[PDB]
């Protein structure tokens, strides 16, 4: 799964392997 | 899954939620 | 003490060395 | 530009390279 | 503008926002 | 004190609060 470091992002891959962009506008997992 | 960010370890609880310490002193994925 | 990078958890294991899993659900120092 | 990395600050040399510490406490990019 | 965290790579998402990853698997800035 | 998160640097401000950067190349403990 992500790493649950925050991290803002503004598309998926801008942050690590196993996360995307949540609706909130920081990488967390897909689920 | 364990982050693959280089993170040096002496025991399991140093690393991130996944990992453990590994033979070469980094936290990474069991086994 | 216990860096401060924001990183959630559920338990002190999932937390940098140094650091306990507060009640918010983030890592922070025991003090 | 600063990683988008979550981190406390009280200035600037706590950050990483790139970064200043903005006005709530947390790096960022400078201007 | 790749952060200077050493993180494992396979693929260019596996990196921060700014980072590929490099022939060395490590991420890192582009050309 | 430093996080043992290796970070590559050529001076102190390059790294996170309580860490210098040392002759190993990488932030660490001072
Ligand atoms: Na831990
Ligand atoms: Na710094
Ligand atoms: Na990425």
């Amino acid at each position: 799964g992500c790493p649950r470091i925050l991290i803002r992002c503004k598309q998926d891959s801008d942050c690590l392997a196993g996360c995307v962009c949540g609706p909130n506008g920081f990488c967390g997992s897909p689920a």
